[PDB]
């Protein structure tokens, strides 16, 4: 048992038993592992676009093909071993040695690494991919060479890495089937050097069966920092004194593009024309209005986050020319012409060869808002004669399905999160290497194939972010393919659900004090949620 006034209870991102703390497997690692235990070279702030120096004291392009990091002086692993340039070197090079490591692809465009001293890392690139490099700067955890040095590729990839040895503000304390506990590392270098200190001695990641459970926890003050979707926000504020980012609708920040991935390898979902018909049959308005009660924004056919820097590169003409809209009569007309007609009289269209068509549509059990949205979609598909069958597997199975591509229709917001570049969005959708992967963690979960996109993705990647004209043109070419072939159908912008209660901790950020992004998802703590810990104050 932990002293309540020195413990902060977080929930919203833990939907399976804690069973993995491996920095090399970010898809399985318990939320907080990267961020609270492992650190990155930079923080990234979605509120501003700022890269704030963490392990790195500075980072600079020296010329077009050479990037230099200079580490802060006085960084230490938790076992008092100095964290140096060779740890950063190792973090990259281990992935050239063991190609199974998820970022081994970096060595296709990174040539080599130099370390002139204990603080300096120089990356020389053969093909500098600026967009993806910017993202690595705040997402790639730095790992201890002295710990991983002697491990083979199988250990690295399969180890659960209990009690991770990192450099961050917390260590793993304890866990069970329904919670992860972190304990603050008092001798953290970060406090000595940066002068910041996380206020809670204990951070507990709470696992819960369903969003509905979270509400009770919040009302009784058993949850402090909630990323769970919950309905009736005005009533939550007025009656139960629960707070959100904005005083007024939409109440929450937007964090993701929520849409449907389709199995592009399964007939008839393999037909671009059929996929278009699905897209034209779905009206997100009732989802936005009724499921979320206006706490989210509807997406246009391209699906660029309106609050993101992707809008800097918005291919306006392309969307107006090639985008789809809700148009069920035209959806029926398309299906007719393709020969998808009802021959047995059950209201559902069969294949041109008279074969029945039934498509599973899925999201995790307990994600109440997506379960409702899915039935809205089922009901909408019903009236154009498409038989969609709702399926709500455990989260663990939902993700296994996603990674293996074992689904028909899948509601998805994995990898479509706000970022420093629209490249992350197009990469998540088109991820060409999914086609050669049993497990695709990165994207293109339905295994869509296209001979142009890989070249287009690379060309975008290697274009300096300040060449607005060229980045925009490439977003247009990529967007054009997206809108024409619809491997992913954008539907709305996911709410960054963030609800707090002040009986134990105060000084949360909100629209009047907008100092940090409030996201406790795995691999997002370095975008603001850790910073929130630096700023929390005990309640009086
Ligand atoms: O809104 C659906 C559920 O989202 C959950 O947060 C997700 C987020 O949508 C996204 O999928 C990201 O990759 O993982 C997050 C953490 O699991 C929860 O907010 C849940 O309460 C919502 O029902
Ligand atoms: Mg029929």
């Amino acid at each position: 048992v932990l002293e309540r006034n020195e413990t902060m209870y977080y929930g919203g991102s833990l939907w399976s038993p804690p069973s993995n703390w491996n920095p090399f497997t970010p898809w399985n690692a318990v939320p907080g592992t990267t961020g609270l235990v492992y650190e990155t070279m930079f923080f990234y702030d979605p509120l501003t676009g700022n890269f704030d120096p963490w392990l790195a004291e500075k980072g600079e392009w020296l010329d077009s093909k050479t990037y230099r990091v200079v580490l802060r002086e006085g960084i230490y692993w938790h076992d008092n071993v100095p964290l140096t340039s060779e740890d950063v070197r190792f973090t990259f090079e281990i992935a050239k040695k063991y190609k199974g490591i998820h970022y081994s692809s970096v060595w296709e465009w990174l040539d080599h690494i130099e370390t002139p001293d204990n603080r300096t890392v120089i990356f020389v690139f053969k093909d500098p991919r600026y967009h993806e490099w910017n993202e690595l700067l705040y997402t790639l955890p730095i790992v201890p060479k002295h710990i991983w040095e002697e491990k083979d590729e199988t250990t690295i990839l399969q180890s659960s890495n209990e009690y991770p040895l990192g450099s961050g503000p917390y260590v793993a304390h304890s866990w069970d089937q329904n919670k992860m506990i972190f304990e603050r590392f008092e001798n953290w270098w970060g406090t000595k050097v940066m002068g910041v200190k996380p206020a809670p001695k204990y951070v507990v990641i709470v696992r819960v069966l369903s969003n509905n459970v979270a509400l009770g926890m919040l009302m009784k003050g058993e949850l402090d920092f909630s990323n769970f979707m919950l309905p009736g926000v005005p009533i939550l504020k007025k009656v139960y004194n629960l707070n959100t980012w904005y005083d007024e609708p939409p109440y929450h920040l937007s964090s993701t593009v929520v849409g449907l991935f389709l199995n592009a390898r399964k007939y008839p979902l393999s037909l671009p024309e059929f996929r278009r018909a699905i897209a034209m049959s779905i009206n997100a308005d009732p989802i936005v209005q009724r499921v979320y009660e206006g706490a989210v924004l509807k997406a246009d056919p391209l699906g660029f986050l309106p609050n993101s820097v992707w809008m800097k590169y918005y291919p306006k003409e392309v969307v107006e020319k090639h985008g789809f809209k809700y148009d069920p009569e035209e959806a029926k007309s398309i299906l007719d012409k393709l020969g998808f007609r009802d021959v047995n009289g059950d209201g559902f269209r069969e294949t041109p060869d008279g074969k029945p068509i039934k498509l599973t549509i899925e999201c995790p059990y307990g994600w109440t808002d997506w379960m409702q949205a899915i039935q809205v979609i089922v009901d909408q598909l019903k009236v154009v004669g498409i038989n969609a069958e709702p399926y709500f597997p455990d989260s663990s199975k939902y993700y296994e399905n996603m990674y293996k591509g074992e689904f028909d229709i899948e509601m998805n917001a994995n990898g479509t999160g706000i970022s420093s570049t629209p490249w992350t969005y197009f990469n998540t959708i088109f991820y060409p290497d999914a086609l050669e992967s049993e497990f695709s963690y990165t994207g293109n979960y339905g295994r869509y194939q296209n001979p142009e996109v890989e070249s287009l993705l690379e060309e975008l990647n290697r274009t300096p972010l300040d060449n607005v004209e060229k980045v925009t043109e490439l977003c247009g070419k990529l967007g054009e393919i997206l809108l024409k072939d619809l491997p992913f159908i954008p539907l709305w912008y996911g709410a960054m659900a963030f609800i707090t209660q002040d009986n134990v901790w105060t000084n949360w950020p909100n629209e009047h004090n907008p100092y940090a992004w409030p996201c406790g998802w795995a691999n997002w703590w370095q975008t603001g949620a850790l910073k929130i810990l630096f700023n929390l104050k005990p309640a009086k």
